[PDB]
């Protein structure tokens, strides 16, 4: 069925339709990955209907993996210190976010890390899921730990929505500006109501919002694409997860070299 | 029906309440759905939607319009599980302020509904004390109800001028037995009702009747039998004042 499953736990909040479910040496040193994932569960659409979506788990781990067997362990943050939310309907790995669960369920507040920067982190990471769309594109604590990062000439990983994230560097200096990424591409957005993966349309769209700051999105399909700008490394979709950890392992081994 | 605590698929490891179980004004609401409990599982609880409806219903007639506010800012979380008015106003609970953005800013209250979700945060929130520090210190009302009163605890490592203050409040013993007929997957990591006398409050019940209280600016209730009632009172307070 290409309906919208119900979300009994919030009001007027779908679940991706049934249809669409199934579609769809290392480095001894250390320097951390902060990783900022998503506190929000809940999207709003355009016909004030929720998308039940949060941060996408294959993404967030996969890449997670590849750099904990490279030696490069990871730390949590949300915007409000509320517990990681994952699309658990997109859920080896297994084991690794078992024994890993505790982190993204209680992690730090980003404000706090943000004010103890100047620091052994490696790079910062941003997961896709549309959970992504929620929040961290207004972040000014975002904000301000992607101008540490890039100022500090450190790692920037993303993918998916990952992205929106950067759109917080909107108003002030926007590090980020002339820099190129794969994004999970807007033309996609518009056409997943059709098989019920939403129950609504987005509100905005944050690839064209990313133009006007000057990204360049390279891609306008999605493949896996995995891309490299100096040190800021993106993937296209829940395809190119792999791929991702493969390049952030690779590139950040390499510098650390 | 069962006391199987029913399952949350939207969270990992998430349970509704058993299905046998489940049968200006300034509004400090809960952001975040899902409580620990002792056993790691996931209690999906929240703002109480009838404890936080009827009083404000009451309130909100005789003409005090009420306005919404979270500790992060993202949307009010309520215990949809059973458990017009709403929808009307819905869109203020979905889209509330920052608590400590309105801080720094008027209103007629602090109203702290029930829910176990007020267990979350509030009890903590360096905002929410300094809210509350302000509606005492200004001769303001405090309507508060169930586990409402927990956020009073944010009070805590201050001065607190709550201090004395007797309420009406969820007894911990209710919460110590809930478990064993579903309404949570597990038991609570603290209880609240100890912490508040702690601090020094009058916790004047023992029981659930739906009993409310008045001391000076300060009006509770004591579970959703009491939301009713509660909302009666709040409203001749702020009226005949």
């Amino acid at each position: 069925s290409k309906n919208p499953q119900v979300d009994i736990a919030e009001d007027n909040a779908f679940f991706p339709s049934e249809y669409s479910l199934s579609q769809y040496k290392p480095y001894r040193g250390k320097h951390k990955i902060l990783v900022i994932a998503a506190d929000e569960r809940y999207l709003p659409t355009d016909n004030g209907k929720l998308f039940s979506t949060g941060n996408h788990p294959i993404e967030t781990l996969l890449p997670l993996y590849h750099l904990h067997a490279a030696g490069f362990e990871f730390e949590v943050a949300t915007i409000s210190g509320l517990m990681t939310k994952f699309e658990y309907w997109a859920m080896k790995v297994m084991p690794f976010f078992e024994q890993h669960k505790s982190l993204f369920r209680n992690p730090k507040k980003l404000a706090d890390v943000v004010a103890s920067l100047n620091s052994e982190y490696a790079a910062i990471f941003v997961p896709g899921g549309h959970g992504a769309l929620i929040g961290l594109p207004e972040s000014q604590d975002v904000a301000a730990a992607l101008q540490w990062a890039i100022k500090n000439d450190r790692f920037v990983i993303s993918l998916c929505h990952g992205p929106a994230a950067f759109l917080a560097l909107r108003h002030g200096d926007n590090p980020l500006n002339g820099y190129s990424i794969c994004a999970f591409p807007d033309a996609a957005d518009k056409q997943t109501p059709e098989i019920g993966y939403m129950p609504g349309h987005l509100t905005w769209y944050f690839g064209e919002e990313l133009k006007k700051m000057g990204m360049n999105i390279i891609n306008d399909d999605i493949t896996g694409r995995v891309h490299k700008d100096r040190k800021l490394l993106t993937g296209d979709s829940p395809f190119a997860a792999n791929a991702l950890g493969k390049l952030a392992a690779q590139e950040m081994l390499a510098a650390y070299a």
